[PDB]
């Protein structure tokens, strides 16, 4: 219910309006407009021509740790019933209020029914098995293997890596049921999706441009592709986009053949100089079931590293997803670019971090669960498993695109606060 | 004031509730929640446990095109007082209501004073000179070449490309005044920050996490400095990334002083498909005043080529800065993969658009402007000048990183709305 006064000097200064021209069209004091740099916040947008929303604090400010005990997750527990049986309990772990929490579920369809598929999600996740049971995997209507896949337990003498993992992909219908008489949990971590906002605003476009977007997008998805929607916007045709460059033709096309031969990289840079894009867009991701991001109990053990006081194994990944990561931590400092959320497997664990107040700790046993900011530093003692997730916009790899584009970026995110 | 469909399913599938369990919970006709996919509003937000604003559908939808006369451009006139002086003139030109609008100034300092510097602003701006007269760039406290330059218009016979253009950097301080007699126009045109919703967040760090992000974004951001927090975040070291990736430690190395030769890019590419990131913003962005983004009379005179019907000249551009453009239009079908924005320099033209009520058209005389969302087809007839300039994050060039990352992103977008 607070204003952010970075949003506010920015609507000001779009408006071209000082504090005292602020303060006189909105009808306010202009000492409360200066210390805000309820009453007031329907004056400024109505002033400032702008939804109240567009002014407004975060809900949350000077957030570092947020925790939850294992009583507290296990009191999160809530039925689900599908297909005229209790198929779930779900579990919620911690998370800032208002925001996305990680979960656990117990599978709960037995292994002589076909579990009952789900809608599907935008967002991407990581699934890892916790074990004790083997569980099945179904993707699809029709049972083959390529729709319907066991997802491991660990049942061995390592079980810090508790089972298999895989990415959840976006949008898919999915399904879990036991491979066994043995029960299982599984968690569940999502990432936000980076093609939401554009989701968001393209829902409110026309339905004739969106139709328009759709065939811009439709099929391969090219270095030609999306240079020439660049070309465009330019009031440029590839003739003449390659003699601004002072580039021959040819080479141009045979750049397009091959992006990411330093010679085609070359020409797309000299083109990208001369008429002001960034050619990396330009440069080939990997192309695109479940098969590709699968990951092993075997596949986590080969990846057994020491990381600073920690031993660390990998669970699935995506490159086409760099924002979602996860990993097993063995405990016997931590700072990351953007979120951390961790869930206790073994052990009596303590979760220190320095915030506002000084040094602060948490005591967290098994299902035991916290969450941490972005640059929060941090460690964990004991003895000693956890796993650790993490997700996050900020900063993303989209970010470190833009932060990479930026003269002095410290700079301008030091003035931005101040 | 109303729901977005698409946020609102979004919140119930992170909570994990039925619509049915969602009207339940809120207390309101199921009936009505089928059908949103006042009161209901708040009911629903605190159900979802999210904050009414995280519903709310866009104020502004189905907008293809809007416009402003030359009238209505003239009648929102408005006076800027500095220094003891009328410093400038102010016009808004045609945007979405809200919207930050482009801008028309006046230039009234005298050639004879030194024109006092503004505060700076966040987001870039394209700023040409209309003319007739040049007039004086002003960048710097002690006037030096670097920090004091003639933006001149163009005296000679071509007069669609109306005079120079650069881009004001972020932040830095600004103005103009008149270089002699003659009075002068410019329009100064902003893109949206892209670094924005970084700093916006970031504000809201405690101040430990915030100083912990400028150490990790201060001096050379390089390869090796992006990876290596990379590695941190998937609790990897150099060592065992290479191990992971089956790349020689010296071979890792060596990508990291020469990202962008096509062995470099080969082994970048490897260790992202092992450890799930993308390579491509790991490759090098130009080496970061005024001199770099100039763009004279003459170079865009140099620039000009047919553009379907249309002749076209470039504006000032900055590889670094790849969603702002600037073009010189010469009018005796356009689509844009994002928004833009126009003013007419010469002659009655007409800009035609097919939108939600079919074919549409209007007419404008010089300072009659124009706004189009992304991907509305459009036209320009009659006789013959405009200015076109291009802003806007969807789709940005970050956009583009992420499509390129999606499998049948059409598919996606196309169940986003439906």
């Amino acid at each position: 219910m607070r204003i952010d006064p970075f949003k506010l000097a920015h609507w000001m200064n779009a408006r071209k309006y000082t504090a005292a021209q602020t303060a006189d069209l909105a009808g306010l004091p202009l000492d409360d407009l200066r210390r805000l740099l309820p009453a007031a916040a329907t004056a400024l947008a109505e002033a400032l021509s702008v939804e109240p929303s567009q002014l407004a604090a975060d809900a949350h400010r000077n957030l570092t740790v947020v925790h939850k005990s294992a009583e507290e997750m296990h009191a999160s527990r809530r039925p689900i019933q599908r297909d005229g049986i209790h198929f779930y309990n779900y579990y919620t772990l911690a998370a800032p209020e208002g925001r996305v929490a990680p979960v656990v579920l117990d599978i709960l369809c037995p292994s002589d029914r076909l579990p009952a598929l789900n809608n599907g999600h935008l967002e991407p996740a990581i699934t890892v098995n916790l074990g004790p049971g083997d569980i099945n995997g179904r993707w699809g209507e029709e049972i083959t293997p390529q729709t319907w896949r066991v997802l491991h337990a660990n049942h061995g003498g390592d079980r810090w890596i508790t089972g298999d993992s895989y990415v959840e992909p976006s949008y898919c219908p999915h399904s879990y049921s036991l491979a066994g008489d043995a029960p299982a949990r599984i968690v569940s971590y999502t990432a936000q999706s980076n093609i939401s906002p554009l989701m968001t605003e393209a829902n409110n476009w026309s339905t004739g441009a969106f139709e328009e977007a759709l065939k811009a997008l439709s099929g391969k998805v090219s270095a030609g592709s999306v240079l020439d929607l660049f070309l465009a916007r330019r009031a440029h045709t590839r003739t003449s986009a390659a003699e601004a460059a002072g580039v021959p033709p040819a080479d141009l096309e045979a750049a397009l053949r091959s992006p990411a031969s330093e010679t085609g990289l070359t020409v797309l840079r000299t083109l990208g100089r001369a008429l002001g894009f960034d050619y990396r867009v330009l440069l080939p991701a990997d192309d695109q079931g479940v098969g590709k991001t699968w990951t092993t109990i075997e596949d986590s053990r080969r990846s057994r590293r020491t990381f600073g006081t920690y031993e660390a194994a990998s669970m699935a990944s995506a490159a086409h997803l760099p924002d979602l990561v996860g990993s097993f931590l063995r405990v016997d400092d931590l700072i990351d670019h953007a979120e951390n959320h961790y869930v206790v497997t073994e052990g009596r664990l303590t979760l220190e971090w320095d915030g506002p107040d000084g040094p602060a700790s948490v005591e967290l046993e098994p299902d035991g669960s916290a969450w941490t900011g972005p640059f929060v530093r941090h460690r964990w003692h004991g003895t000693g498993t956890v796993l650790k997730f993490g997700s996050g916009a900020h900063l993303g790899y989209q970010d470190w695109l833009e932060l990479t584009n930026t003269f002095e970026p410290a700079a301008t995110l030091r003035r931005g606060r101040r």
